[PDB]
């Protein structure tokens, strides 16, 4: 993948049964270079029979997304509103004031998003604790992926909501997710259960530092206030701005029934086309260990790396605790679990 373009994968039912092995396969294919990959599930796979029984589901803290800024540079302020049901959210979403405008091609809707981002603030039904998967679904179940991230809960019982538990996101037109990498630079999985599409922008992890540098120049007050202010998830940057400053990036639209995988240190941002619902959580592979050790956290979610270093890096353990671990990450290298596909 020399241009680090977003790749799409079509596993068979057999390939879909082992989650961790398929992540290892897409890395041996070079998917991790883009920082984002699309996975289309087998036609015989269904995580839920129907979504017509969730109208009374409560969104306890919906947020009004106020956006301030100009010239492709914006700050998003999330204003907590009173709790509302899925039914109440959907009615606002499909109303004359908040529904999706007319569009023939993506570029037209994308132009409309960047032109009207600061106007008529929408409501995002974000960070809802929960799952939409039926109990019996064993394949790609966001509630129980069985990766090495499970070690945190196994050893302490500690749960970090949205990180080692699922989050639901009820979107509407122009709802957004700002530029960020995951907590502890972990991997993420996002499934679009139903509704209108979700568009994504990604910056390859091998160019991640270029975006950080650009963000520091444009918001110097924030950079002096926090070591990793992009973790506040308030910064919106248009693709025209990334193009102007030579930041390599790619874009993709996720449709209902599709998965998106984000990779360690893979910067991403995007927006919802209209009323929809996504389910998400973080996960890990052996390659993540180094990212978690080297991750720059908010200085204004921290996972203890000790258990991971002791279990998967005992040879490099003594050097790390002393502070002499001078390991440099090669963002092009696939996870060691990919060896069988190479
Ligand atoms: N670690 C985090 N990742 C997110 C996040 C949200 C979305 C979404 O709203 O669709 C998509 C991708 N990442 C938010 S906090
Ligand atoms: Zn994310
Ligand atoms: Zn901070």
């Amino acid at each position: 993948n020399p241009s680090a373009r977003i790749m799409t994968f079509y596993p068979t039912m057999e390939e879909f049964r082992n989650f961790s092995r398929y992540i290892a396969y897409i890395e041996s294919q070079g998917a991790h270079r883009a920082g984002l990959a699309k996975v289309v599930p087998p036609k015989e796979w269904k995580p839920r029979a129907s979504y017509d029984d969730i109208d009374d589901l409560v969104i306890p803290a919906p947020i009004q997304q106020l956006v301030t800024g100009q010239s492709g540079l914006f700050t998003q302020y999330n204003i907590q509103k009173k709790a509302m049901t899925v039914r109440e959210f959907r009615k606002i979403a499909n109303s004359d004031k908040y529904c999706t405008p007319r569009y023939s091609e993506f570029e037209e809707l994308e132009r409309k998003y960047w032109k009207n981002l600061t106007f008529n603030p929408p409501i995002y039904g974000a960070d809802v604790n929960g799952t939409l998967y039926e109990k019996h679904v064993d394949e790609w179940n966001i509630g129980r992926l069985r990766t090495i991230l499970d070690l945190v809960e196994k050893e302490s019982g500690i749960t970090i909501e949205g990180v080692n538990t699922p989050y639901l996101y009820f979107g509407m037109w122009k709802t957004s997710f700002a530029w960020h990498t995951e907590d502890m630079d972990l991997y993420s999985i996002n499934y679009l259960h139903f509704g209108e599409p979700k568009s994504w922008y990604s910056v390859p992890p091998e160019h991640g530092k270029r975006l950080e540098r650009l963000a520091k120049g444009f918001f110097p007050g924030s950079a002096q206030s926090c070591e990793a202010f992009l973790r506040h998830k308030m910064t919106l940057i248009s693709p025209l701005m990334l193009k102007k400053y030579g930041i390599p990036f790619d874009k993709v639209t996720q449709e209902a029934g599709e998965f998106m995988i984000t990779f360690p240190y893979g910067y991403h941002a995007g927006f919802n086309h209209g009323f929809n619902c996504a389910e998400s959580t973080n996960f890990a592979t052996r390659r993540w260990i180094e990212y978690g050790k080297q991750a720059v956290l908010c200085s204004c979610v921290k996972i203890s790396m000790d258990v991971f270093v002791r279990k998967f890096q005992p040879e490099r353990y003594k050097l790390w605790k002393a502070g002499k671990d001078n390991t440099v990450i090669d963002h092009t290298l696939p996870t060691p679990e990919a060896a069988e596909f190479l």
